[PDB]
């Protein structure tokens, strides 16, 4: 079973982990040697109790017993438009249905959440501070938005004054977490408003989250550097890496061949190193110039982008689709969203892969088909009108058909800092990085 | 009151909420009392296996979302003893013999440390890397820092399999990095057997990374390790994953940067490196920020080894009560930090260090020493002898005083890095307000 397999080897990585051989396992948790190879071999499942005394007698957590298994052992998971209809649910602000909520497509392995939302409140103007609206006070997740109908897109600025967007078909948003934010429908329009929206937690959720809530809220703040701005975030920077250091501001300046003049101006603000100075403080603090470097600049708390401003292309060079750029934020780099207009007859040639997790919607009135290749096996499916789709990260895929797709890639864990430990341990150790199955020695 | 109860109860009212169920919601589609679903929020009763079963087989919900860590470091630094070291050993035999007496250190479930205090048994009576007394392991997932104490001969393999042996002494430090086959022996003559402090811990690639990452396929999963072999390759690397993202045709990626598709041929293949002020350009065609685009400025060494004479060291702070010593470091692990720190401070009130990552502490001389620090508006003052080990959590304002010397190994766990930029742009505020959505009772 994939399943136990994977479990007996989640097991024995925790044993490596701490230094235990099977046979101190068993001594030290009061059970066989067979017991904890049976285990190890995914002949049997562990038990809570096992693992209630692993974790009453081992710096281990409850959490690291218990792994996912894959819904998705094709490469692709399909929900049907049918499927998410006899999912809705009606949900109720102030006494009155305020939205109708759908599940769509979605994995146990992925980190998003999608929702389908569609706007049942209706204002009769664009006032932000029309008491119809009923507000959320915002939630620790980054929030992707996709505009379908005559939607209005309520937002709170930092010093809490409520904003408003007159959104359109095809316009798109995002929110950093915490903005608190609702959604109405402008009187008026032939039909209820809809959005489509993408939660997901990026880099504050799961572990993450919880290494930072076991730290006091004065210790777990500190994390938070001053990026208000270009030139306060490269400050920040420049002094974290330098109390990292451990460094006199005197051995900083004997090391780095600058006065202490120099290095005063940098720690006031009053002068910004350059790129060919950055390089020698990095070296000095022996970390990379990447590491000090800021975001070539500060975004909005909330990015708005209505469609006509949506850059699009045709992809590839032969023209299969026609690719709409959506929102995005220069904080999220491994977040993408597209307006996909497709029109290409069915073949299996596979032109789209991309290292992501995908979330895909058939916003368009016609059918689809979606071609992919997973684990040396090519496959063939229909993507109607309404139909959702999960996509693993680097699937070669296609779609085929005339008709309009949405499009929405995010990184999960792995992008950015995991995926560049994980290239200078080396490709060739990448399966013994994802599951072990031997033990240390 | 438990306070894990309460918490967990947090933790479950927070699935509810993301799946869009009421409590009441809960109690009909799981088929349960609502009283024992209010027994669970408010902390009162633990949940229970079979209801997470039954969670897990209707909701899009996995077990392991179920289970919160606990706090096992209240006070802010958990110290473990020489006493409860010895109280852990285990011996270890390798080829019928006694190889390694393991023993743990401070460690905790809030932090990725997995360090270990190990003697080298096994005497060799030679310095051959390929001496057959060596008993090789695998290597490990762990990442590991490690500290030299006596006449140890640290084994390693480079990458193409070769054995290499290095001869270490007291102060001498090494990094190897993850899956690099090695082991240890002492040198026979040495008055006494070689120690090593093994101070292994996770980075980014355990945890939730992994069970994401565990999910996909291996051809799938292995193109996410990019080709850093080099600063130039590890550069064209970065710019054709992000290429690849935004999903732009070459002709389109030419007309927004103003790039001649000459130019641009020229960074596919190699053939020319971007300068800095073309990578802004780059960066800004391609939704990402130039930082993104960046390699490391060098490739390290899979195996660093550092002798203690190549150790810098300065005086800190400006007052002088300690002197820093520099161990072994590579910019693989920009937040992994070793130091050695000889201690002569005796009338200072002031915490003089503070730093925002993981510490473990290793008392390596032979005399007693104070730690001071303040943790959540507390005062505290606790004595760490000879062979007693601490760990401090991140930017605890803390010092040492008395006469002696500690091991010190810092890294960033999991929050330094992409997440604590993350949390930089929610800021300061924001935070406070998610660590303490975890802390309400329901
Ligand atoms: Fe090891």
């Amino acid at each position: 079973d994939s399943y136990l397999i994977r479990s007996g080897n989640n097991f024995l990585g925790i044993l490596n982990d701490i230094k235990r051989r099977p046979e101190d396992a068993a001594n030290e948790l009061g059970v066989s040697i067979e017991e904890i190879n049976s285990i190890i071999s995914g002949k049997q499942k562990i038990s809570p109790s096992l693992i209630e005394k692993a974790v009453n007698i081992w710096p281990v957590n409850e959490r690291d017993f218990y792994i996912v298994s894959d819904d998705c052992s094709s490469g692709i998971l399909i929900m049907t438009s049918q499927d998410s209809i006899k999912s809705s649910r009606i949900m109720e602000r102030a006494g009155k249905p305020y939205y109708e909520y759908r599940d769509t497509a979605m994995s146990k392995t992925a980190p998003f959440r999608p929702e389908w939302i569609l706007e049942l409140c209706k204002v009769e103007n664009n006032d932000p501070e029309n008491p119809k609206a009923q507000w959320n006070n915002g939630h620790f997740m980054h929030q992707f938005t996709y505009f379908i109908g005559e939607v209005n897109f309520y937002y709170k600025d930092p010093e809490g004054k409520k904003h408003v967007a007159i959104m359109n078909t095809g316009d798109s948003m995002y929110i950093t977490p915490f903005t608190p934010h609702t959604f109405t429908t402008r009187d008026g329009a032939s039909q209820n408003g809809l959005i489509l929206a993408l939660t997901y937690g990026s880099k504050l959720t799961g572990d993450i989250q919880q290494e930072l809530s076991s730290l006091s809220l004065d210790c777990g703040s500190q994390y938070a550097l001053d990026f208000t701005n270009h030139e306060n975030a490269s400050l920040s920077l420049l002094e974290y890496y330098f109390e990292l250091s451990n460094l006199t501001k005197e051995k900083f300046a004997k090391r780095t061949n600058f006065s202490m003049e120099t290095l005063a101006d940098f720690f006031t603000k009053k002068k910004l190193p350059t790129f060919d100075e950055l390089k020698i403080i990095a070296k000095a603090l022996n970390v990379n110039s990447r590491d000090l470097m800021p975001n070539d600049l500060t975004e909005s708390k909330v990015i708005v982008k209505t469609h006509d401003q949506c850059d699009h292309w045709k992809y590839p060079e032969s023209g299969n689709y026609e690719f709409y750029e959506l929102a995005s934020t220069t904080a999220l780099p491994h977040s993408k969203a597209f307006e996909i207009d497709v029109s290409s007859s069915e073949d299996l040639n596979l032109d789209l892969k991309v290292g992501l997790h995908q979330y895909v919607y058939n916003i368009g009135d016609s059918a689809l088909t979606i071609n992919w290749n997973y684990e040396n096996k090519t496959y063939q499916k229909s993507l109607n009108p309404g139909d959702s789709a999960y996509i693993k990260p680097f699937v070669p895929h296609n779609f085929r058909g005339n008709g309009k797709i949405l499009i929405l890639r995010i990184g999960g864990k792995i992008s950015g800092d995991s995926q560049r430990e994980l290239s200078f341990v080396g490709r060739e150790n990448t399966q013994r990085a994802i599951s072990e199955t031997m033990q240390w020695f």
